[PDB]
């Protein structure tokens, strides 16, 4: 498939890469196929420029490729820990209603 197959593996994003998805998630907090993707090109981009490979053959990166998911999941989690410090806050015992819990 295109930039997405089953086949769950670890991946850890890079040096570029991370501040890449920054720039874009400051702008916009749910990037669409149009800004996810141009962070999925971006990224394998830089990643292989600063690892000396090229930009073309990004294919290579394996592990460490960017696709479509893997920004989908970066901006999901970016969302959820934002959202944290407030969902933890909706629990008894805060400054707002809800059920006991321990």
């Amino acid at each position: 498939g295109s930039s997405g197959s089953s086949g769950r593996n670890r991946f850890k994003w890079g040096p570029a890469s991370q501040q890449i998805l920054y720039q874009a998630y400051d702008r916009q907090k749910n990037p669409s196929k149009e800004e996810r993707e141009a962070l999925v090109e971006e990224c394998n981009r830089a990643e292989c420029l600063q690892r000396g490979v090229s930009p073309s053959k990004a294919h290579g990166l394996g592990s460490n490729l960017v696709t479509e998911v893997r920004v989908y999941n970066w901006f999901a989690n970016r969302r959820k820990e934002e959202a944290f410090r407030q969902k933890l806050a909706m629990d008894a015992y805060s400054s707002n209603s809800g059920p006991s819990s321990g």
